[PDB]
This record gives C-alpha cells, structure tokens and sequence, in this order.
C-alpha cells in the first residue's frame, strides 16, 4: 500500500451512516468540500477542509447538514458538486426520491452557493425542462455521483454525469443507460444528452485536448468497465468499449472516478476503483497516460488495503514534491466509514516521472 500524504476518516458511522462520497477541490482558496449522504438515503451533509501544503495536511472543519437541498416529503442523494470558475459560482446537483420508498416519481435538483459551501439557495427542481417527454420511458434516473465537470468550450459547458432505467421493452426489466446533462448558459437552462450503450449505470466524465474530448468511465454488469468518447461536448458518446483492465467486481459492478490532470510533460486521466474481480476491496489507482486510448490504462496500484467502495477524485493542484496532488474520498470497512486520502503523482507512479 502506497506512501500518501494523509489518510484521515472525515465521515464514520455514528448517529447515522454515511455512503456516497463526492469531492470538490476550490483552487482559489486551497480548500476542499466534502459531500456524503447521511442515512438513518434522508440528507446531504458536506465538511470543509482547508489544505496547508507545508504541513501536508488538510484540516476539517465541522460537519454540517446542506438544509437547502432537500425537497418536503423528500429523501436527497447523489450529491454531484461542480464550480462554474466562470461565475465563482458552486452547484450541487442531487436526487430527489419520495420518503414512502414503476412509475417514475425521481426529481432532479439543485442548490447554488456564492460564498464556497457556507450558504446555500434553496433548490430549483430541473426535472421536466431538463428531462422533457423521455421521463416517461424511464423508471427511475440519477446523477453521479461525485465530482462533474466544466469544459473549457467558448460557453464553458457544464456536463453532470447521469444515467437512466429505460423501460426499453415489455417483458425486460428496466435497462439502464449513462449519459449527460448539458448546460451552455451555466445552469440556467439543461439538455438531455444521448445514451452511451445498455447496461451502464454510474458514470464520471472527464475533458482531455489531445481539440476537445469529453471521456466518460461507467460502471457495467459485465466484468469490466465500459468507456466512451464525445467530440461534440458530450451530447453523443460515439464511441463505447469495454475495457478489460479496469475490472468489476460480483454482482453488478462498483462505482469508481475519473479525473484528468495536466501532463507533466496535455492531460492525463487518473481513475479510482476497487481491484479485487471478486469482491469490493482493495482501492486501486489507474492511469490513462495516453488518454483516452481504452489499451494504455495501467495496471493498478494500491492505495487501500481491505474494503473500499465509491469512490471520488479531485485534482488538487501541485503536491509538495513538484508532481501533480491528488485528493480521494471513498467508502471503506463496509461502509462503516469514508476516508479521505491525499497523495501525489510521484508517490503513486513514480516510474512516470512526477
Ligand atoms: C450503489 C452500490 O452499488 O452500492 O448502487 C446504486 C444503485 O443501486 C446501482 O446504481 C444499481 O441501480 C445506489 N444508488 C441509489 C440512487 O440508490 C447507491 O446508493 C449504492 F448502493
């Protein structure tokens, strides 16, 4: 297991329980939000922690509930943070699911803060302008979770990760489906994006110039991980594969991250996920360094020993030892709790330079 520069648990079970990590890096201010559910999937609590790179050490502040994202009579989840660096404004978009849980009744949502997390709006549901008439042939949806992303395109796009049960036939379950929502005047207005492929569910996307790419990671039924790309800011993913590096683990696979990152030579992708194909454990770090190229994934290193599961990635900047900083939130001793974990590009691979 990996030399990091601080492992640290930020949520443990108590009270309540806590699953569903996402993470949001605030450059400006060296500071990191992280989100997670609280469960008795009821609310949305977030701790701010603030990075001090001489110490190598981030400090958290308290916990605290984000009252605002929630709907009356209803459970929030999934929280998927964002910063508009055009606006300094920050969103978290979210689940909302009625408390009595066919038909799909699951409502999308989201709050806004313009002073870092302190405060919030309250929620606006973008459920029917977002989604339109297709909320019918669905069961249920959801976004992220964890981190999404904001391309640098002249209208500086902003892509939440998604996917959705379609009810595609009569006999058949519903089949789920990644994709995006897409915004071009920073979350005012919302667009469905088209499906990547059945039997994708969680997804994370990432931009890559090597020019425009959006990549996208998604969990699969299958054994491996399925993959696609956009040129066109993520409305179409026209191309999709499985990739049999990135494993799955029994039944239905595991949530895991994607980010990118500049290269230290003009981005790389870094990418979370338990590694053992048996069962949710064992945290491994990938590398994409000739992105996205579904062959040049690495193998794994460890970054955790034991159960792990969700994950979420932030880039953070540059680490103490000059290489690329790394942030990472995820489930560990079944579910019992959610570390934090920071470490740097040279500790991880330092056959890659730093
Ligand atoms: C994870 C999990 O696998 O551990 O799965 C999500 C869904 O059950 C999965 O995508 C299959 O439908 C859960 N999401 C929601 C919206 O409930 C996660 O909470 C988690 F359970």
């Amino acid at each position: 297991s990996l030399p990091v520069l601080q492992k640290e648990s930020v949520f443990q079970s108590g009270a309540h329980a806590y699953r569903i990590p996402a993470l949001l890096y605030l450059p400006g201010q060296q500071s990191l939000l992280a989100f997670a559910e609280q469960r008795a999937a009821e609310l949305i609590v977030l701790r701010r922690g603030d990075y001090d790179a001489p110490t190598h050490q981030v400090q958290w502040q308290a916990q605290e509930v984000v009252a605002q994202a929630r709907l009356d009579g209803h459970r929030s989840m999934n929280p998927c943070p964002l910063y508009d660096a055009q606006t300094g404004t920050l969103f978290l978009f979210f689940i909302a699911i009625p408390g009595q849980v066919r038909a799909n009744v699951t409502r999308l949502c989201q709050v806004t803060s313009t002073d870092h997390g302190r405060t919030w709006s309250s929620p606006r549901d973008l459920t029917d302008a977002a989604i339109g008439p297709a909320y019918r042939e669905w069961s249920t949806f959801a976004v992220g979770p964890g981190h999404c992303l904001q391309l640098n395109d002249r209208a500086r796009s902003l892509v939440v990760p998604a996917y959705a049960y379609r009810k595609l036939h009569p006999i058949q379950r519903p089949i789920p489906s990644a994709f995006c929502f897409l915004s071009h005047d920073h979350g005012r207005t919302w667009a469905r994006g088209h499906f990547v492929a059945q039997d994708t569910l969680e997804c994370q996307v990432a931009e890559v110039e090597t020019q425009r790419v959006v990549t996208l990671n998604a969990r699969s039924h299958l054994r491996a991980r399925v993959q696609a790309q956009s040129t066109n800011d993520g409305l179409d993913f026209q191309e999709s594969q499985l990739v049999k590096k990135l494993v799955e683990p029994p039944p239905q696979g595991c949530q895991g991250s994607v980010i990118s990152f500049p290269s230290p030579r003009a981005q790389w992708l870094l990418y979370t996920h338990p590694t053992h194909s048996w069962q949710r454990a064992d945290l491994g770090a990938y590398l994409n360094p000739r992105p996205p190229a579904p062959e040049a994934w690495s193998e794994p290193v460890l970054l955790a020993k034991g159960s792990c599961a969700y994950s979420d990635l932030q880039s953070m900047g540059t680490g103490p030892d000059g290489s690329p900083l790394f942030g990472c939130l995820y489930e560990a001793n079944d579910y019992e709790e959610i570390v934090f974990l920071m470490f740097t590009l040279k500790q991880a691979f330092p056959a890659e330079y730093l």
